[PDB]
C-alpha cells in the first residue's frame, strides 16, 4: 500500500461522475474540518492480505495521528499514487475496513467515493509532519 | 520523473520553515487560478539525463495543458509522489529547468519554492480529465 497523509485545515469533495467501477455510495458529498486527509492506493502486494493491510494501515494512521493529536480522519481513495494497484473489489474491502477499524477506535471518519471522479478542495497546514508519505506492509 | 497534473480553480502556496536544502529565493508565497498544478517527483533515473528529462516532461506538460487549453502552470516540487528519488540538487535543477522552458514556451508559470515547508490550498475541478499521473522517461 501507498498512503499520503496530509494535516489539514479542511478536506471537501463533491462527486460529479461516475466512472466504470464506482462504488455505491451513501454519501457523494463530504466536508471535515481540521483532519489526517489520507490519500490511499491499495497496491497488487495488499491482494496477499487484505485484512492485515487495512490493519497495518490504520497501525500507520495512528502512529502519525497520535504524533499530530488528530481525531479527525479523512480515508480518500486515491489511485494515482501507485503503478501497480490491486482490485477493485479489494481496494474497495482495504478502505471499508480501514474505516471501519478506525470507527472503532474512537475517531472521527470520513470516507470519499470509490471510483467517482471528484471535485475537492484542501488545506494543507505546511508543518514539518503535515504531509508525509508512507509505505504500508500486512 | 512521477507527475501528477491537477486542473485546478486555484492553487495557493505559503512557505513555512526552511530544510537544510531550503533554495534561496524571494517567492515564498504565490497563487494561480485556472491552472494546471503539476505535482513532480524527479527520480533516480532522472540523474542520468537532467536536461533531456526536463524536456520530457514539459512535453507531457504541454499535452494536457493543450488538450484543457490551460494557461497557466504551477510547478510544485512533490518529492511524495515517488519512491525513488534523485538527489536534492538534481531535483531543482531539472524543476528550474520545467520551469524555464514552460516560460520560453508561452505559458504562464508559478513555481513554489525547494526545500521549503509550504502550506498550500488546491481546488481540484474534478472532470474527468482533472487529476492525471504521467511517467516521464527521457
Ligand atoms: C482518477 C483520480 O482523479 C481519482 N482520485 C481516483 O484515484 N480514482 C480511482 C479510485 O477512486 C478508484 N480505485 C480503483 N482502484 C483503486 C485502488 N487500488 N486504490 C485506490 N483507489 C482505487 O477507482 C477510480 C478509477 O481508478
Ligand atoms: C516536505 C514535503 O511535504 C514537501 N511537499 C516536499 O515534497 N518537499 C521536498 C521537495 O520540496 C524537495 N525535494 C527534494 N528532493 C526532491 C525530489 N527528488 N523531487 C522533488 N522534490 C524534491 O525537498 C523537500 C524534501 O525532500
Amino acid at each position: 500500500m501507498k498512503m499520503l497523509l496530509i494535516h489539514s485545515d479542511y478536506l471537501e469533495f463533491e462527486a460529479k461522475e461516475k466512472t466504470k467501477i464506482a462504488e455505491e455510495t451513501e454519501n457523494l458529498k463530504g466536508k471535515l474540518d481540521e483532519c489526517l486527509a489520507c490519500f490511499i492506493a491499495v497496491e497488487r502486494e495488499d491482494e496477499n492480505n487484505p485484512e492485515g493491510t487495512a490493519i497495518g494501515a490504520v497501525e500507520e494512521i495512528e502512529k502519525v495521528a497520535n504524533q499530530l493529536k488528530v481525531n479527525n480522519i479523512v480515508v480518500y481513495p486515491y489511485a494515482h499514487l501507485s503503478s501497480d494497484l490491486s482490485s477493485p473489489e479489494t481496494a474497495v474491502k482495504v478502505l471499508k475496513d480501514i474505516e471501519s477499524i478506525l470507527k472503532e477506535r474512537g475517531y472521527n471518519v470520513l470516507r470519499a467515493p470509490f471510483g467517482w471522479y471528484k471535485a475537492f478542495k484542501i488545506s494543507c497546514k505546511g508543518h514539518p509532519l503535515s504531509e508525509l508519505s508512507r509505505k504500508i506492509v500486512a
